RNA sequence: AGAAAUAACUUUGCAAGGAGAGCCAAAGCUAAGACCCCCGAAACCAGACGAGCUACCUAAGAACAGCUAAAAGAGCACACCCGU
């Protein structure tokens, strides 16, 4: 083919090599920094932020 | 001191079928990737431990000079007790 004829003139294969398929493994998010975790997203004081707003469908 | 589903989005496989039984299917299925904090009440209920402090009670013990007065929850006043 075309791309098997690439790969005889590149390095071996190895596991030293491999990479994910580009735009599969969406980075992760951490609250750190300015940004990310000032309030880490919840929002001003109130039962938002602690994590105790009522049921779904109250 | 940011743990995780319901959908969605991205990238793969296979595609009228997907999945290594059960599930979904009028382009859908299977897989992966992403997203949901920490400290703090007065309390409540159950089972234990406490009356060597203090409140009261029981058994058997102990103390209460001297003076005045004689059988008195008597007067002055030590030990003793209290705490204006
Ligand atoms: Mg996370
Ligand atoms: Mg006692």
């Amino acid at each position: 083919a075309r791309a098997l004829d690439l790969l005889r003139g590149l390095p071996r294969v190895s596991l030293a090599n491999l990479k994910p398929n580009p735009g599969s493994k969406k980075p992760e998010r951490r609250p750190r920094g300015r940004r990310r975790g000032r309030k880490c997203g919840r929002g001003h004081k109130g039962e938002r932020q602690r994590g105790t707003r009522p049921r779904l469908g109250f």
